[PDB]
């Protein structure tokens, strides 16, 4: 049968060092009684103002909410996008930021002040490894260790019994199953910073985190016990090499998970960068219905397209699509989404521009065929996409969560509705397109 070690066992220490060295352990003690302190209430706080949520996810084409409640904290802008939720953060004071209740941000200082600290450890630790592996670049280390969010987690298992065994090993009680980590950056160490508040294998009353090796259940997995203000650290490709799990205690218990995330199409600024790249095809003097674009060339349109679907599913769907909870802890997004979806709006006037020119009488069936061959696509992957968030924000699951959590199926809209140039059921115009396209 397979099975795992806990420190109770004699081979626990020498399986760590040959199995699982990339793993590393800070106890409470090694962390100054102020910053426990300081974090803890800060945790306490922010569960207070109840900030933190289920999140909504879908994993192998299901929809589900996760036992764990949930809170990102980071860097002004940034994103984090995990089992196909992209995630927003309530800023952090980082330094040349502006400025979201007392309290809230006081709390995002402090996991601020607890991501500085935690940096400087992981830096020592690289640092520390690179050496043991000497005996066999500082920029690399230090971009490894650039933590530009924090994804929190609270759980009362007492008040969330509903929790899977862990199948391979025998650990027990599972809050969040075997998995990698999503978009992070590559070898990017996550540090984990956890609070519970107060025989054979692991203590079931006691908090442990779970590694195993990745595709291998011969090997037994490691659970390490988490007592309270524990510290542990995932480095280089450990997160790639090996799988992890939570596995719950008795008591409730937070923790704070430091990442780099790989936010290349993941911003604020590098989605309003898109937005006025598409942008840059349409004459604009002046903000009208009346779109004219300056080329039908097939390759800026399907970028103007691409784009188009970029800004609506990954950005304004994602975010509506979580009821606006960011909204309690802070107003950070509400210009920014306001933005997104104005310069949205014009790029579906641009798509109703593209449709008017494929009608045009004059316009020669060969450019005709390119302008289709070149938008097809976006607009295929439009209209699944839109019959895909509306059925998430209709499920069975979404109806069911609070008003201040409710799915906002957004932007949405009738086809009596005059102010859009275009329906939002787009089966019609994808069938004629296509058929237009085989044309003899
Ligand atoms: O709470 C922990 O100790 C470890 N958390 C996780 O492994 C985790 N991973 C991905 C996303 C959210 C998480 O909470
Ligand atoms: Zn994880």
């Amino acid at each position: 049968r397979g099975s795992h070690m806990t420190p109770k066992d004699d081979e626990f220490y020498q399986q760590w060092q040959l199995k699982y060295p990339k793993l590393i352990l800070r106890e409470a003690s090694s962390v100054s009684e102020e910053l426990h302190k300081e974090v803890q209430e800060a945790f306490l706080t922010l569960h207070k103002h109840g900030c933190l949520f289920r999140d909504l996810v879908r994993i192998q084409g299901k929809d589900l909410l996760t036992p764990v409640s949930r809170i990102l904290i980071g860097n002004p802008g940034c994103t984090y996008k995990y089992l196909n939720t992209r995630l927003f953060t309530v800023p952090w004071p980082v330094k040349g930021s502006n400025i979201t209740e007392a309290e809230i941000a006081a709390a995002c200082e402090t996991f601020l002040k607890l991501n500085d600290y935690l940096q400087i450890e992981t830096i020592q630790a690289l640092e520390e490894l690179a050496a043991k592996e000497k005996a066999n670049d500082e920029v690399d280390i230090k971009s490894r260790a650039a933590y530009n969010v924090t994804l929190l987690n609270f759980m009362d298992p007492q008040k969330m019994p509903y929790l899977k065994e862990e199948p391979y090993f025998g650990m027990g009680k599972m809050a969040v199953s075997w998995h990698h980590d999503e978009n992070l950056v590559d070898r990017s160490a996550v540090a984990v910073y956890s609070y519970s508040c107060e025989l054979e294998g692991r203590d079931p009353d006691i908090w442990h985190v779970g590694f195993k090796i990745s595709w291998d259940i011969e090997t037994p997995g490691l659970a390490i016990p988490l007592h309270q203000g524990d510290c542990y650290f995932m480095l280089d490709d450990l997160n790639a090499t090996h799988q992890h799990c939570v596995l719950a205690g008795s008591q409730p218990r937070f923790s704070s998970t430091h990442r780099v995330a790989e936010c290349s199409t993941g911003t604020l600024d590098y989605i309003l960068q898109r937005c006025q790249l598409a942008l840059q095809n349409v004459c604009d003097d002046v903000d009208n219905d009346d779109v004219s674009l300056k080329s039908f060339e097939p390759a800026v349109l399907k970028q103007g397209e691409e784009i188009h679907n970029e800004v609506e599913f990954e950005w304004l769907r994602q975010f509506w699509f979580q009821g606006n909870r960011y909204r309690k802890c802070t107003d950070w997004w509400c210009q920014p989404m306001a933005q997104l979806e104005a310069l949205w709006k014009k790029m579906e006037g641009v798509t109703n521009a593209v449709l008017h020119e494929v009608k045009r009488e004059g316009l020669p069936v060969e450019q005709r065929n390119e302008i289709l061959t070149a938008i097809l696509a976006s607009l295929t992957a439009r209209q699944n996409l839109r019959r895909e968030w509306h059925a998430r924000c209709q499920s069975r699951i979404a109806r069911t969560l609070p008003a201040d959590q409710k799915p906002e199926c957004r932007p949405y809209w009738e086809k009596d509705d005059a102010s859009m140039p275009l329906p939002f059921d787009l089966t019609d115009i994808v069938s004629e397109l296509r058929g237009q396209l085989l044309e003899a």
